[PDB]
């Protein structure tokens, strides 16, 4: 078999897990009671917990099945490795090794590369495999250039746009976003900001929406500048300059409904559109839609074919 190491951020399974999860995010430094209360309040606002654990499972095992149903050159076996709760990246590599997996392909459920995200997933996976003696991990770094990925988002955007009155489409803007990172990554030409711009450009040329902008969301609690503009601020700025009637938010750096979409878009961006008198749109996330499982199947199968 070939191991398929499918990686993602992780989410609390239970309300009681929030403290240890947030501590892991903060590199072992326990957050304060006020920080914990803020995060717990956001989870409460979206219904109590996030759907990300179930979606991530459906993505990983749906990918495994799409691959195995489409060819008989190899058998893939999926192992889920999460960044900040069990099963951790290291636990997934240990499981492959214990099962006798000799070779693996890895994919992060985030289509863009950065030094804070995919690089860190890959370093941890490689370091765990090195200590164990295997498996050899063949990492996919990014996959936003996949045409089926771009077309999936364009199709969702066009479906939403077709329900906007034709006389208001000229007053509609597409806001393309991803998770913000510290601005300092630009100092060393990290590819992440340019990958998001390329993604926005590729999508724009396949949709009927005539206006678009790139923003960022979910910047952390630090004392340094992060990539912007923030999507809330950008919404205000664009309404100020152009008086758009419809804002369509596609946080294409993410692949699932989770806290950073359900709260940071569907609550925080809608607060702004409500304040200025515009309509809020946020198309369905890829989740485990068959189209999205086909994107991932294409990516992994191309990777496997290029290794051989
Ligand atoms: C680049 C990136 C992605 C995208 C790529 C990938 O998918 O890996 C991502 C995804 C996610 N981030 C998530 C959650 C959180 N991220 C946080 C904090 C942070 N994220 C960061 C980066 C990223 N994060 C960074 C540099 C910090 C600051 C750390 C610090 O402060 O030193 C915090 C702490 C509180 C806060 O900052 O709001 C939380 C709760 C969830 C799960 C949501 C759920 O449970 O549904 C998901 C999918
Ligand atoms: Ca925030």
């Amino acid at each position: 078999k070939v191991g398929l190491l499918v990686m993602a951020y992780g989410t609390p399974y239970k309300d009681e897990d929030i403290e240890r999860y947030y501590t892991d995010i903060r590199h072992g430094h326990k957050p304060s009671e006020e920080m914990i209360a803020d995060l717990r309040g956001r989870y409460h606002a979206i219904g109590g917990l996030s759907p990300l654990a179930k979606i991530t499972e459906a993505q990983a095992y749906g990918l495994e099945k799409a691959l195995n149903d489409s060819q008989d050159e190899v058998e893939f076996k999926a192992y889920i490795g999460l960044k900040h709760i069990e099963p951790f990246i290291e636990d997934a590599v240990e499981a492959m090794h214990k099962d006798g997996i000799e070779e693996a392909i890895s994919i992060v459920l985030a289509p863009h590369y950065s030094s804070f995200s995919v690089e860190a997933y890959n370093k941890r996976a490689k370091e765990a495999a090195d200590k164990l003696g295997g498996p050899r991990i063949n990492a996919i770094n990014d996959w936003y250039k996949q045409p089926k990925f771009i077309q999936m988002w364009a199709d969702r955007i066009n479906e939403t746009a077709k329900q906007i009155p034709a006389d208001e489409l000229l007053d509609t803007v597409l806001i393309v976003s991803a998770h913000s990172l510290p601005e300092k990554i630009k100092q060393h030409n990290d590819p992440y900001p340019n990958q998001l711009q390329e993604t926005a450009d590729f999508i724009f040329e396949k949709v009927v929406v005539p206006h678009y902008a790139l923003g960022w969301q979910s910047e952390g609690k630090t004392g340094e500048p992060w990539l912007g503009p923030d999507v809330q601020d950008l919404t205000r700025e664009l309404y100020g300059r152009e008086k758009y009637k419809h804002f369509i938010y596609t946080p294409v750096g993410f692949v699932a409904e989770h806290l950073e979409v359900l709260y940071d878009n569907d609550y925080e961006c809608k607060v702004v559109t409500d304040e200025v008198g515009a309509a809020y749109h946020r198309p369905p996330m890829p989740n485990s839609d068959p189209e999205f499982l086909e994107v991932l199947r294409t990516v992994v199968w191309e990777k496997y074919s290029n290794l051989e």
